[PDB]
């Protein structure tokens, strides 16, 4: 019939987030092997001309915004597959490779390109078998034209997710501290009219770690 | 010793993304029951004064960027829990509720607030037991002060993810088409000096559907 | 290996009219004992770096304290609670709570009970060796550069503006670090 | 893996100033053979980096030599014996001795006898890769930045300021490093 | 445990007086690194305290060096060779030799060859703790009292009184000690 009442002087609580998730999102995430579009193989008129792609989660369109909720990341696999889409009457070849030091210069000829990491080359209409590698975890085979970054060098490193692009004024040595590597694509055949004989697809896998507010993530 | 060669006229492929994932991210996603910070209970001097929170994934800090990779969404659970953090000598109470029609006006007194959907109220130092509800899927109990949006009305609807805030010039009827509801918090006790006696935590669960490029998502 | 050592990190200050936001760089440099010991070494690695808050105010005091870590020196410091609540090892409590953490200062137990603590996940640095630095980062120094020698930043915030400034509690550090490499304290910068 | 390789580091130069000490950056760049080989790779890791001092003077020569390593590019260079003694792998000896060290140039054994050597503790880098650089650190470059690609600095100084400049001995380096990642030598900067 | 650490003890100074001998108190206080580290602790115990003499002079230099320890602060300092020879861990050698000892500065091996060393027998203190002191013993202080916090005194003397003061060699200390009990460095006296 009667219940006692003994209010405290004040009321409060102590919150410590961290099951293994903060604010409803895991503090650790593995994408697993995924496939996404990197870019097209653009051929132009200059010989020096080459395309450079910085290894970064920013290169993943959908995965990008997800990564924004994490502070650190690590490349577990980063392989580019070339898929030809042109007549077999198309002359010229394609050369791809990785640069592991942001300070190193970008190759301007075949002799030099051939020395890049995981270098690979092929006639522009070759590599048709590569299309089977997409969306699967299969391993390169057939005339598949691929180039994979040896991610074993990053197995102990944790990069901080950076969303802005490196400036000009930035010392290469500094840029090198947060850019795992650069992927380079070159044409050995300068053309009269610009064209796009094939495409570059990315088979990757990355780890995301550390909770952080997306808006404060820079 | 000798192998035949019979090149095609041209080489190419046909890509159709869609296992159930596009560009490395699922096309469907369920967050499950999650807990995140909504905002503080701010007390001021005006009586009319009340705080309004629009039901939207934008309210989730980490989950927000993830949602940006999807086109549609649906609220499966959206419940606010009030956690007091003040002396038991604090006067006044808190009133919370939902407005299901963007056209309806915001309550300015207790009599009116009491009629809002899932209305609930309590003295500002009450609701201490609510702290156990956080990060768990338990159901309200004890003196827990909570207010849950009846999400059964959205079980057939799919809202389009909108990232911009509704303008003034926007007709309420239009805003209402993409805003599930508004959550309102009011103080019945106008204070001399502004203070924050407690906090508002959100226990929610939403569904995300449809692939889309985050940057094109508006 | 230094073993667990308790250090006074500083008081929790609340300035009137504005929500406090103190930032501590994760380094032994300023610590009374650890700082001194560390000066005779060139490299260090954090094995345990946990801050425990102990109140010193009345149960009538209003407001809470919020703590967390930032793992990228380039990331901006949280300006509101929702944002702060997404940081690493986020913790928040009434400004007068945390009294049960007292024992953690002379023990090695894991934070438990009504203790208000925030610990930096050090697994991240298990293979790295940071160079001990005794100078403050230049205003002009590029964030990406600073990030190379700063394990992380610890942030403390007030949830709401107070009318009168005060110091509701103390910030304590339980740390364990590894020191390596010989150098003269006087030439160690 | 290059295996052990002997390289001429340079001579031990004594001069008139007191704060006169020679500083060598730990890198394959300048080495006659190692430098050439390394040019074809992008990354490297020091497995063994030890300097051996060998005399070339009369037993009447007075003074001593002091050698050691600095693991933080920001740390200052020792200017006196007391602080040089605190450097990493510090070693010292009179200027005309150290003959027992000559065999270390074709052997792989350990420093013994009157041999004067200083070996960089490479267990520090067992988990990382440095990007091979061939340019000299800018003058204006922030020490912290330079530190990111310079494993360490080797320092050699005299304790006996001389009247007439001379060269009491030679500095020999026997190192072993790992190279990884291909790159065109002409592209390697 | 600090592990082995090399410290510059000072030079071997020869002068004109006969009863001229240098005396060093066995304590971390003056040591460049050990001193800094020890400041953060209240107690200590010597596990290894050995002095190595290294030449820096011409092989034409005459005379010899004598080193040893005095375990009782009240005992008087030897004034001649005959009585110096009776000190603890007594050792002696000509002034220009001792090169085989240079490797002992980065090794942890034992004195061999022509190495000139004197190691304090620390098994004497295996059961006690000394309170770290940073002040110099008063002049008026009773020897018996000073003895309570000074493990021992190290003595170095010449047998050959010289015409012109000189410094034939250096005195190096390689020690290993245990530290116990925390205390604020600025509080440690
Ligand atoms: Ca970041
Ligand atoms: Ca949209
Ligand atoms: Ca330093
Ligand atoms: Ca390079
Ligand atoms: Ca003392």
């Amino acid at each position: 019939v009667s219940r006692p009442l003994n209010p405290p002087a004040a009321v409060g609580s102590t919150l410590k987030a961290g099951r293994g998730r903060t604010a409803g999102v895991s503090d650790w995430f593995d994408t697993g092997m995924i496939t996404s579009y990197l870019g097209g193989f653009q051929r132009t008129a200059g010989t020096t001309d080459s395309q450079v792609f910085i290894v970064s989660p920013a290169a993943l369109d959908r995965v990008g915004t997800i990564a924004k909720a994490y502070a650190l990341w690590r490349p577990k696999h980063w392989e580019i597959v070339y898929l030809p889409r042109c007549s077999t009457q198309t002359d010229g070849s394609i050369e791809m490779g990785f640069l592991l030091d942001y300070a190193d210069s970008v190759p301007t000829n075949t002799r030099t390109m051939a020395s890049s990491t995981s270098f690979t080359t092929s006639n522009v209409w070759g590599g048709g078998d590569g299309s089977s590698l997409l969306h699967t975890s299969m391993k390169s085979m057939g005339n598949a034209v691929t180039s994979a970054l040896p991610c074993d060098e990053f197995s102990n490193k944790w990069f901080k997710l950076s969303w802005s692009t490196p400036e000009e004024s930035e010392n290469a040595h500094l840029t090198d501290t947060y850019v795992p590597a650069r992927f380079v694509v070159r044409s050995d055949f300068p053309v009269v009219t610009a064209d796009q004989p094939g495409h570059l697809w990315l088979r990757s896998r990355i780890l995301l770690k550390g909770s952080v507010s997306p808006s404060t993530n820079l």
